[PDB]
């Protein structure tokens, strides 16, 4: 309340400051920024007061922040506070007009502009808010609906978040890592359209809101493993630790023998992953320490593709992220050989296959077959078994929880705990508060997880109050197919609309995400869904940070913090 | 010796173990490359033994063992150290055949092609130290015998230090760095001559050492000033600290007066530097940490080219570096940052103008307007003027000894210390046993120098004994004009030949060096000038690194302490 008074109380003299000292355009163009400035905060406060008493009724536990009501109140407040500081400098530096009135022209209008959008997005929160029960934060409506909601919250225009205020929710150290960013996505755009812009930050949005309706999955394959390519891929490396051992394997394409826990003299068959395409090589790859006893012998010498550390006591397994159509296990080593410096395991960190040409079940069987080749084989990889750990990613998260359940069903000895980080646990397409906010997100658009589901499931190709009319979106209308076949609506692929009979013999899960991702409403709703069944799992939420940050943390001290608490909750797991 | 022979004790066996256990090509391989490298060894042992017993012989001081032989013998015990190693591992690792031959075949025939090619330049190091008279680590011979041994230099080949061994003279943790900076060169020099080579080492020196002999000054123009553009400095910029001030100047083109220390009652006005094309901007940016007493009026704000921290004591000039071509005032930020850390004085970058378009006096009296505007104008600098601390790159480490000496000329007052990080001392071009190894170096070969002072002084355009044949380089004789006109004989292009009675005004003078630069022999001949007239003169040579460290601080584990060390040495003239 004390915030958006003190923009208001400092408007009419800053009007009456420009409009007496000049006839010109700029004063008429300031004191009506200035004005739009004060009528954007009045008429933002009540919607954010009933946003933030109702995410106090939402949230599922006291101790964790975390819902999308909170990361929306968060971006505005965090803008009202950006127009505060800037008018208060304004205000304190214009006793001449020394500075130029074009830059900070541009720059609050900028802001009034991202001001009216987040004014917009805050009532479409309201009106979700209204239209399902509270409670749930997600919708129990059909598809048709659903997707009349998500068409109608993405006809909104991004012209704010896209261009000079990119990054302005998060720390002001990460910004320029953002722009750079933005602009070699917009270069490799432009370069695969046509099969500079960088000293203009003006016309940034005018390409980065067209390549979120302009944009396919198959072109976004690139972005994830464009650190894979063999000159980054060697200069990333640097950050990482001292190795002896990164040796890949191949695993044979036939079925072997593995047992039960409901009866150990009992012993199920299952085959290889055929697919309806023919067994391959299960690529794995081991990361190792140092050399373990029985490991360097022939047995792990025959199966690369073209002193001793004694008895290991428990690996770790590893799927990859990388929204299950890139990134694959070349990439996650910078932190995976940090990882091996304290937890002293021989890290498998498995190259599953790759939607969409290799989607469901091909991308969960080989993964199930290389987890299930490592209770047996743990000699050869310099490992024990008598104890399992897990671990997961910004994309294999879904995998990690799926291939860790799965096994319950056959009755084999599942983990004993799962270390998932934001993971992707709500493939289904539904209309979500924190899902809102993905058309402002710098890494990422709408159009990444909209396109995810497509590969993975192998498919074939008032709104608004009388006189408010914020800038909308008319290049198009965008209608994708999304359709929902059943292959989606499946524990398998999506894990909590999973039957709750079987969810009861889930390991205990820690679990962790960043308050401004897509993937944070999917990651809420599985404590709320575990909680009500006495199985106990933890969530931790991180603030002023994007999703994507494991990959990233050689590069700054918040993204140090953030990408090493997976390694203090991942040794959880290891003590009996 | 015993590194020698312990490379022949394992030589017979070497070959029986090979040729009797097989009839195909890979046996006479084998064979053929082990013999190579024991008659390798045993014919390079008595040249290196008399290399190091003159460079006993030919170094001025024992602290310092700095010369081109000591050089070129680390660079062959290197090689042979390397092999030795190979040889230990293959000798204990050969009970089977699991190794595949070609590879190990590949890789100890470059290392014949490295060793045979040391030979080579240890043998024209013997015949130059012959030649010439001992004492003296140049050559005082005229232009033309120079140029023959220039061009007899030139016809070697070099298809050994630029494949997979480039950067064995170095550290290992900076070699990746220096292969995906080869790509950058490969990469760049095919798409200029057009207006993947990661994959195989073994063709990248067939690109490279054509790139050697066939790049111009224009195309090295864009390489030191690819840290310029504003992608990649604001992606290098995290690294560097934290900073308020950071605004450019613009000093006004018209003359001004000085008084002389000789006598303050007498007056001598500034000549404007016209180089017959008019007077400019001279363009000058100041970085500092705090906004300092005086410095933040209207003075200094009146000159932007489209608390207060109290009186201070000094302020220290700053000349870039980058070949007289390319690498302005935009690029040397990221140490610059954290050098007003501790130093705690404000930092003139100076941007002078740049060769070719802008040669000698155009480069040479901008950065005298400079300096000199700085002695007058202390306070709206934010300095007093009571001391002068000067700095200097691979560039401008002769224009704290140009233009800082020559103000002595004139009568005003000099600084009172100067600091050169491997200063381009000897710009007139003639050979010697550390520009013998300029043709091997990673990020600079020797036609990247040489034809750096075409630039600057605006030009226009029995041998071995027998059966001693290497590779030679057959494409095409590289025939470049560089002749030397008087212009370069003066003292204000190359100090070391300049008449004896003016540098005896020298101010003390701190240098540090690596033991593995072009610039090598140069900068100890600078001491061996010096000692013998009184003048104190300080180097200090350090080891495994190329010259052009001081933009690749934070890269390495070992550059971090050799750029730091340029900071150590450059407190010491705060001191009265």
């Amino acid at each position: 309340r004390t915030m958006t008074q003190s923009l208001v109380t400092l408007a009419e003299d800053n009007i009456a400051f420009f409009s007496s000292q000049g006839p010109g355009e700029t004063a008429q163009r300031l004191s009506g920024v200035f004005a739009g400035v004060r009528e954007q905060a009045l008429g933002l406060e009540p919607a954010l007061g009933r946003l933030l008493g109702v995410a106090h009724l939402f949230d599922l536990d006291p101790e964790t922040p975390a819902n999308g009501y909170r990361s929306l109140v968060h971006t505005a407040r965090c803008c009202l506070a950006h127009l505060l500081h800037k008018s208060r400098y304004v205000a304190s530096n214009r006793r001449s007009i020394f500075f130029r009135t074009s830059h900070n022209l541009a720059e609050l209008e900028a802001y009034l502009a991202a001001l009216t959008q987040l004014r917009a997005l805050v009532y479409y929160a309201q009106r979700l808010l209204v239209t399902n029960r509270p409670g749930v934060l997600f919708f129990e409506g059909d598809e048709g609906l659903t997707a009349d909601f998500l068409r109608e919250y993405v006809t909104l225009h991004k012209g704010c978040f896209y261009g000079r205020c990119l990054g302005f929710q998060f720390t002001p150290a990460i910004r320029p890592f953002l722009q750079t960013i933005s602009i070699g996505l917009v270069s490799f755009g432009e370069h695969y359209k046509r099969n500079r812009f960088a000293i203009d930050p003006e016309l940034r949005g005018a390409e980065f809101e067209r390549i979120t309706q302009n944009l396919d999955v198959h072109f976004w394959k690139a972005f994830w493993n464009i650190t894979e390519m063999e000159v980054l891929s060697s200069l990333a490396n640097m950050a990482s630790a001292t190795v002896r051992v990164s040796r890949l394997l191949s695993l044979p394409p036939e079925a072997f023998e593995m047992p039960l826990t409901a009866d150990p003299t009992l012993t199920v068959t299952i085959s290889p992953p055929l697919a309806h395409t023919g067994p391959g090589p299960v690529l794995v790859r081991l990361i190792s320490y140092d050399l373990r006893e029985g490991q360097d012998s022939e047995e792990l010498s025959s199966l690369i593709k073209s002193q001793q550390a004694p008895r290991s006591r428990s690996l770790i397994v590893h799927f990859h992220g990388g929204g299950f159509v890139a990134q694959t296990s070349r990439s996650h080593e910078p932190y995976l050989k940090s990882w091996a410096q304290e937890l002293g395991a021989p890290i498998i960190s498995i190259d599953y296959s790759l939607a969409p040409e290799a989607p469901f079940p091909r991308a969960l069987e080989e993964c199930f077959f290389a987890y299930c080749w490592a209770i047996k084989h743990c000699a050869l990889l310099g490992s024990t078994g008598e104890r399992i750990c897990l671990a997961g990613d910004s994309a294999g998260g879904n995998l990690c929880f799926t291939v860790a359940l799965r096994a319950a069903a056959y009755g084999v000895r599942v983990p004993d705990g799962i270390m998932a980080a934001y993971p992707a646990t709500m493939l289904q397409p539904a209309a979500s508060p924190s899902r809102l906010l993905s058309l402002m997100d710098p890494l990422l658009p709408l159009s990444v997880l909209s396109k995810c589901v497509s590969a993975y499931a192998g498919a074939k190709t008032a709104a608004f109050p009388e006189g408010f009319h914020p800038r909308r979106s008319s290049q198009g209308a965008t209608q994708m197919p999304l359709y929902s076949s059943p292959i989606v609506k499946n524990p398998f692929m999506s894990p909590l609309l999973a039957p709750d009979s079987m969810l009861k013999s889930l390991p205990p899960v820690h679990i962790v995400a960043c308050a401004l991702d897509p993937m944070l409403d999917d990651s809420v709703m599985l404590a709320r869904r575990l909680r009500n069944l006495g199985q106990p799992v933890t969530l931790r939420v991180v603030e002023d940070l994007p999703h994507g940050f494991l990959t990233l943390a050689a590069l700054c001290r918040e993204t140090r913090q953030a990408a090493e608490l997976c390694v203090e909750r991942i040794r959880l797991v290891l003590t009996p």
